[PDB]
C-alpha cells in the first residue's frame, strides 16, 4: 500500500522517485543533443533545462503501482516531455499556423494510441529533422501503456483529456486577436457538459496533465471498471486541473502583464471575484479528491502542488502577490517554509 | 508565544535563524582573514571552513528569546567559533603543553567573565600575533552578556560548564599516554557531585555548549531565580550533553580508529554495556529536557540533533552501524529521511 504519512512519502521520494525520474530524463536530455534541426534542439533542450520539475512530480504517481514502478515513471516522463517540449514548438513559433499546433498535439493522442501509425508531426512547419526524437518518445508511451492491464479501460478517457489540452494549446497560441473568439466558441460546445464556469476557467480546467497520469497509473491494477475510470476522471476534471492552471496563470501575472501575454485571470470583473471562484475550485477539488481510491495519497500531492507553486520567488519576494496569495489559500505557512529551505539551499 | 508545531519551527530555522547565524559567521570569517600570524590564521580559517554546522545549530536557541535574537546569535556564534579555533589549536599543536590548552581554554572564561582584563591567551606556545582576533571574540561574549538582564543569574552555572569543557580540553589534548590518568583523575575530583558514571562517560558530558548557549538564552528574561537558573542547567547537564557527544563518538568510531583518534566509547567492556548505557541517558536526557520552560521546543530541537547525526552516511551506509543506532534510539523513520533528502540536494 502507497506511503500516506508525510516522512515515509518524503522517504520514497528522495530514494526511489526522483532518482528514477531521472534516470529516464537524462537519457532523453542526451538524445535531444543529438536533434538535427538547431531550432527544434534548442526547443528540446530549453523544456528539458526548464520544466525538470513536472516530470519529478508526475513521477510521484510511480508510489501508487510498486509493482510497474519504473515502466509508469518512463510513461509519465515521456509523455510530460512532450508536452513541454510541444508548448515550446507551439510558444515560438514565428509562423502561429494552428494546423502546425493541431498536428504536433496529435503526438500526444498518438502516445494514447498503441499501433496508431507515426505520421510528420511536423508537416506544417519548415523544421522537421529531430532524428526521432518525437516518434521515440511517442512508442515509448505506446508500448509502455499496452502493457497495462486496465489500460484499454482508462484509454478513452485520456485520450478525452489529452485531445481537450491539445484543443487548448491550438487556441492559445494563434495570432492575439483570434484566441478569445477560439476559445469562448469551444467552451460552447463542451458548456453545457460541465459544471457553470466562463471560457476562462474552463480553459484553466483543460490545461493539466494530472488527469492522464492518475489514469495510467491506475491503468496498472487488474480489473479496473469503466465506473473506476471515469471516477478517476472526474475526481481529476475538471477541478484539480482547474485550481492546478489557475495557480499558473496567478504566479506568472507580473509576466504576462509585461509582455502582454493571455492570462485567464485577467478576465475576471475584479480580484475578488478571482479569489471566490479559486476559493470555489478548491473547495470543488477537494471533494473531487476524496472520491477516488488512495483518497490521503491523492489529497497529498494535490496539497504539494499548491504549496510548490506559491512557493515560488515570483509568490514569495513579491508583498502583494504573496499577501494575495494567502488570501487564495491558507497552507500553515509551507509555501514560505519552502521557499526558505530552496532559498537556503541554493545560495 | 514560542513556535513549536514542526512546519512554523523550521520556517523560522531557515527564514531567521540560518540567515542571521551566516551574516555574523561571514563576518569573522573576513576578519580572520587579517590574523598576522600564518599557522593562527590557518587554524582560524580551518575551523571556520568546516565547523559552520556548530554555529547553525547553536543558532536555533534565538527562536527562545527573539526580543534580542541578534544579541543572543552574537553570542553563541562568537563563543562556538571560540570553541571550534582553541580546538584547532590544541589538536594540531606540535608541543603539546596543557599549560597551554589551558591558558586558551581561560579565553572561554574570560568570555563569561565581562569587566575583567584579558591576559596573552597565546602565553605558553610560540604563536602569539592574531592581531587581536580572540581578544575581540572574548569582547563580543562579554558585551553581549552585561545587556543580559538576568545574566548575573546564570553567570556562575555558565562558568561551571565552560571550566568542565576546558578542562576535558586541557586533559584530552596531551601526549597520548597522560590522557586517561589526568581524565580519571579529574572524574575523581568531581565523582561524589556526579551522578553514577564512569571517568569517560563524564568527559562525553562536559564537551557540549547546549548548555552554555541555553542558560545565555534564560538570561534574557527579568527576574531568573537561582533555582531557576539550576533548574536550566541540570536540564541540558549532565544527560543531554553526554548523548550529544556519546552521539558524535559512535558516528565516528571508524574514523577515530584509522586516525588512532580518542573515542570514549571504546572503553566500555563491550558493545551491549555500550548500548545499554546510551539508552539510560537518552532516558535522563528525556526527563531533564521534559523539566525545562518551552519544553516542547527543547524536545524538538534535541530530537532534530538526533535525527541529523544519525542521518550521517557514516550511519545510514554501514548495515552494523545502522542496526545499533536504531537500537540505541527510536526515531522512526526521520534519520532516514534526512539521509536520502542530503543525497538528493549533494548529488
Ligand atoms: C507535485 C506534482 C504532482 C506536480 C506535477 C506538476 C506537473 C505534472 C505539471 C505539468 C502540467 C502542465 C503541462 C502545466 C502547464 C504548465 C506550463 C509551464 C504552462 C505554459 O505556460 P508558461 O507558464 O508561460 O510556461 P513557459 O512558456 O515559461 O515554458
Ligand atoms: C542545537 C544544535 C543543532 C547543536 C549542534 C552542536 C553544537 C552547537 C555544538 C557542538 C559542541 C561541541 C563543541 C562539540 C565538540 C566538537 C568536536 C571537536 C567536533 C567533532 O570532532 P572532530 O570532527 O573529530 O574534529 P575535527 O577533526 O573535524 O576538527
Amino acid at each position: 500500500k502507497v506511503p500516506t504519512q508525510p516522512i515515509p512519502l518524503m522517504m520514497n521520494i528522495f530514494r526511489d522517485v526522483l532518482p528514477t525520474v531521472h534516470r529516464y530524463y537524462d537519457q532523453w536530455k542526451e538524445r535531444a543533443k543529438s536533434i538535427p534541426d538547431p531550432e527544434l534542439r534548442a526547443q528540446a533542450l530549453d523544456a528539458l533545462e526548464r520544466k525538470e520539475f513536472h516530470c519529478e512530480g508526475g513521477g510521484i504517481y510511480g508510489l501508487l503501482a510498486r509493482d510497474r514502478f519504473d515502466e509508469l515513471i518512463q510513461f509519465i516522463i515521456a509523455y510530460q516531455i512532450m508536452c513541454d517540449y510541444l508548448d515550446n514548438l507551439c510558444d515560438q513559433s514565428d509562423y502561429l499556423d494552428p494546423k502546425d499546433f493541431r498536428s504536433l498535439h496529435n503526438a500526444l493522442l498518438a502516445a494514447l494510441t498503441p499501433g496508431e501509425p507515426l505520421v510528420n508531426y511536423y508537416q506544417y512547419r519548415i523544421e522537421q529533422e529531430d532524428g526521432g526524437y518525437l516518434h521515440e518518445l511517442i512508442e515509448t508511451c505506446q508500448h509502455i501503456l499496452v502493457t497495462f492491464p486496465s489500460f484499454r479501460m482508462v484509454q478513452e478517457n485520456m485520450l478525452e483529456l489529452s485531445q481537450l489540452y491539445g484543443d487548448l494549446q491550438v487556441h492559445k497560441h494563434v495570432v492575439k486577436e483570434e484566441r478569445i473568439p477560439r476559445l469562448e466558441a469551444w467552451f460552447n460546445e463542451h458548456k453545457e457538459k460541465m459544471p457553470e464556469m466562463t471560457w476562462f476557467e474552463f480553459s484553466a480546467c483543460t490545461g493539466s496533465t494530472l488527469g492522464v497520469y492518475t489514469l495510467a497509473t491506475y491503468a496498472t491494477k487488474e480489473g479496473l471498471t469503466s465506473e473506476q475510470a471515469d471516477v478517476i476522471k472526474a475526481g481529476y476534471f475538471p477541478w484539480v486541473q482547474g485550481v492546478h492552471l489557475l495557480l499558473d496563470y496567478f504566479i506568472d501575472q507580473e509576466e504576462d502583464i509585461a509582455d502582454d501575454e493571455l492570462n485567464f485571470l485577467f478576465y475576471y470583473e475584479n480580484e475578488e471575484q478571482m479569489i471566490e471562484r479559486f476559493q470555489y475550485f478548491v473547495q470543488k477539488a477537494e471533494e473531487s479528491l476524496s472520491t477516488l481510491p488512495d483518497p490521503k495519497f491523492h489529497r497529498h500531492i494535490w496539497r504539494g502542488i499548491i504549496a510548490i507553486y506559491l512557493s515560488d520567488e515570483k509568490v514569495q519576494k513579491n508583498k502583494e502577490l504573496k499577501k494575495k496569495s494567502k488570501q487564495m489559500i491558507k497552507m500553515g505557512g509551507l509555501p514560505s517554509l519552502l521557499f526558505y529551505l530552496n532559498s537556503w539551499i541554493y545560495r
